[PDB]
């Protein structure tokens, strides 16, 4: 059912958010500040910004009405920095790492 597959979302974003995973899901927690890291094109680049804390407050707020609201979220915060970034980046090889995490929790959803 569609509430129960929420009630999952909200434990795999437990995950991400977890100690565990913090050394390479930080640069995820809050939005990219463009202005402060000087990516003049940031937003000309990404479009629809997305990162954790957002998805945090959909999921508080259910804003999500399914499994696959949420993970086209997820999905979009690490298409965005594959699309922004060069491959060899730091923030690429942590965004993988986390990806593996949420795509491992995801698929394991009962
Ligand atoms: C081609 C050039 N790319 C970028 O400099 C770039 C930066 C970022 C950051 C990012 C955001 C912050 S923050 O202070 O905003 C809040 C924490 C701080 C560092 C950040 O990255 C770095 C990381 C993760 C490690 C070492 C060095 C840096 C600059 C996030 N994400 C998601 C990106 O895609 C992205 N790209």
């Amino acid at each position: 059912s569609h509430m129960e597959q929420l009630k999952h979302c909200n434990g795999i974003l437990k995950e991400l958010l977890s100690k565990k995973h913090a050394a390479y899901a930080w640069p995820f927690y809050k939005p990219v500040d463009a202005s402060a890291l000087g990516l003049h094109d940031y937003h000309d680049i990404i479009k629809h910004p997305m990162d954790l804390s957002t998805v945090k407050r959909k999921m508080e707020n259910r804003d999500y009405r399914d499994a696959q609201e949420f993970a086209a979220d997820v999905r979009l915060m690490f298409s965005n920095c594959y699309k922004y970034n060069p491959p060899d980046h730091d923030v690429v090889a942590m965004a993988r790492k986390l990806q593996d995490v949420f795509e491992f929790r995801y698929a394991k959803m009962p």
